[PDB]
């Protein structure tokens, strides 16, 4: 169920987002892929919290190489599982010397 | 934690319902009730708010 989420303006943002998930409520969709740039990830995730689609049941897939690069703690305790991808490994000893 | 969707129902037992920031659980789905003593509908209040 592919929805073009790119072409949206900033003053009609909260109206189209709720309408999108009430379109993803027709199929009773519980499994979503986002595939967006990290700035647009948190704008979606924020709306996900306000309408209440992050409790036990849902499961999302952030399709970008920066999973830990955005804020994740907000949807951490809701109940839904969240998947994603990370290329910058923070357990390597070469990165830890770069991070320190 | 996510306990504000369609199903829950909350009551704010104070005289300032519109005082608290409520928009955060406005779209959640749960219903919320409360009380108000400062009515922003009365015309005298509007003259004061302006």
């Amino acid at each position: 169920t592919a929805i073009n989420v790119g072409n949206i303006n900033n003053d009609k943002k909260d109206e189209t987002y709720r309408s999108l998930f009430q379109d993803l409520e027709l199929k009773k969709e519980r499994r979503v892929i986002l595939d967006c740039e990290r700035d647009k990830v948190n704008d979606i995730v924020d709306q996900v919290i306000t309408i209440g689609k992050h409790v036990k049941g849902y499961h999302y897939i952030i399709a970008n190489l920066g999973f830990t690069d955005g804020d994740l703690l907000k949807i951490q305790f809701g109940g839904a599982e969240v998947s994603g991808f990370q290329i910058v490994d923070y357990d390597d000893s070469l990165v830890s010397k770069f991070i320190e």
